């Protein structure tokens, strides 16, 4: 089938955050299932800067008042299309943000374009090539299903996908006579959010579908907690809902073949994971013995409940484990961090800022993860971990609560566990669930079947790329 995606960003190209990735991700693993992806981007200068031989193929005499060029390219392993329009892309730096630091006063009116210009393909303004349906990727985007709801041209099905919502293109009333919109447009049945403007809500309440990156995410979104105010609209639609786990580059992450590692294994030889665990204490300068040894990789947040790991880490030592940190954040938690590895050398060793290379090594060595988030839309590190044979101790919350099975007497009876969950994200259920773990460690057969387990696990992208495309179907009706 054919699939018009659109988004403001796309993994190699320009990237923000993890939008990026899922949008440069999901079209390539989608081809191993029948489908072909086109991706609408903004011709940022770097963007233009990158591809070869762009293809003129179409131009927009009118974008809210503006001239565009449709570029179409072959990029990395991308089928791209991009939205020459020097009067809204070609500036100096960051997507959204100025050389100042502040959005520019004119991205409504950027990307509503972008909106604009993909709902037109959809209505097949393009000879040689009109999509099936259009899957719009966060606020961005999200204005696609509105334009073409109320273009003429009766809509081809749409799926809008929540990355981030926390963004949600709310913008003043007074940008509204700028959108090329209908009067009834700016009603409780479209873009009106409490007499402002919002690019999100509009699509929330147009698109054909919903989704968001994880089946606990897409519920959790239906409650104040974590809706961000769009939880009613939300709910009003959510028989159209979905989640779906994010997959990740299990070529860049296997413990066979990665490079970044000391020795490479598999679930069928484990034994060498031994080998990074010494590495691991080395470079974290604690003492090398077979105790327990966790982890925690990750941004040092309240959101990523780290407030929390940071009273923890007392409980661990007792229990006869060490710890080591990989990560950046709050500097107060940072300073938690360092200050409760200073009065226990040997033991727990935190290392303040970014290093990819040793992320992948503290996966291959380290014995178990602590992921206590509050807030996790769906997560890679509880991934990475079940992949390379670290056993994942997980607060269950958004797609943490979906990708790790428990470790509670039925999956220890059927052999099917592939960690620890604990709920709720509290320091007590955290220190409970450091303590199963602990006991775990102790069961040596129980343990290595888990982490066999664990390897297993199909965490590809073409696995959730299937999971889309079942939902492309449907929606194709």
């Amino acid at each position: 089938m054919n699939v018009l995606s659109v988004s403001s960003e796309i993994y190699p190209l320009i990237k923000t955050g993890g939008l990026a990735d899922v949008v440069g991700a999901l079209p390539i693993a989608l081809e191993a299932h029948g489908v072909r992806t086109r991706t609408l981007i903004p011709g940022y200068p770097a963007v233009k800067a990158a591809v070869t031989d762009p293809v003129k193929c179409f131009e927009f005499t009118d974008l809210l008042g503006e001239k565009a060029d449709l570029l179409e390219v072959q990029h990395e392993r991308l089928d791209l299309l991009i939205l020459d329009a020097p009067a809204y892309y070609e500036r100096s730096g960051g997507p959204y943000l100025g050389q100042t630091g502040k959005d520019y006063p004119d991205n409504w009116k950027r990307f509503a374009a972008l909106s604009l210009a993909a709902a037109r393909i959809g209505a097949g303004v393009l000879p040689g090539w009109r999509p099936d349906m259009v899957h719009a990727h966060d606020w961005q985007a999200a204005m696609t299903p509105v334009y073409m709801r109320y273009a003429e041209t009766p809509e081809i099905p749409s799926l809008l996908t929540i990355h981030n919502i926390a963004f949600q293109g709310q913008f003043g009333a007074n940008i509204f006579s700028k959108l090329a919109l209908p009067a009834h447009a700016f009603g409780m049945e479209g873009i009106e959010y409490y007499n402002d403007v919002s690019f999100l809500k509009g699509g929330l309440q147009t698109a054909t579908a919903l989704s968001t990156v994880s089946p606990s995410y897409a519920e959790e979104i239906l409650t104040a907690e974590f809706g961000m105010g769009l939880e009613g609209v939300i709910g009003s639609r959510a028989h159209v809902l979905h989640g779906i786990v994010n997959g990740i580059d299990a070529d860049v992450w296997n413990p066979a073949t990665d490079h970044l590692i000391h020795d490479n294994y598999s679930a069928a030889n484990l034994k060498n994971r031994a080998l990074n665990k010494k590495a691991v204490a080395e470079h974290f300068r604690i003492d090398d013995d077979g105790s327990p040894l966790f982890c925690v990789i990750s941004r040092l947040t309240w959101q990523k409940g780290i407030d929390l790991m940071a009273e923890a880490v007392d409980e661990i030592v007792s229990l006869g484990g060490r710890l080591v940190v990989l990560g950046a954040g709050d500097v107060a938690l940072e300073g938690a961090l360092l200050a409760a590895a200073s009065r226990h050398h040997g033991r727990v060793g935190v290392a303040i800022g970014y290093n990819e290379p040793l992320s992948h090594l503290m996966q291959a060595g380290c014995d178990a993860i602590i992921i206590p988030s509050r807030f996790e839309p769906c997560g890679l590190t509880q991934l990475y971990a079940l992949r390379y044979g670290c056993i994942p101790v997980v607060a269950r919350t958004g797609g943490l609560a979906d990708t790790v099975i428990d470790a509670n007497h039925a999956a220890l009876a059927s052999k099917a566990a592939t960690g620890v969950q604990f709920s709720p994200v509290t320091l007590d259920g955290l220190k409970q669930a450091i303590r199963r773990t602990v006991r775990y460690y102790h069961d040596p057969k129980l343990w290595t079947q888990m982490q066999k387990l664990g390897m297993k696990s199909d965490v590809s992208w073409e696995k959730s790329a299937g999971l889309y495309a079942a939902l492309y179907s449907q929606l194709i009706s």
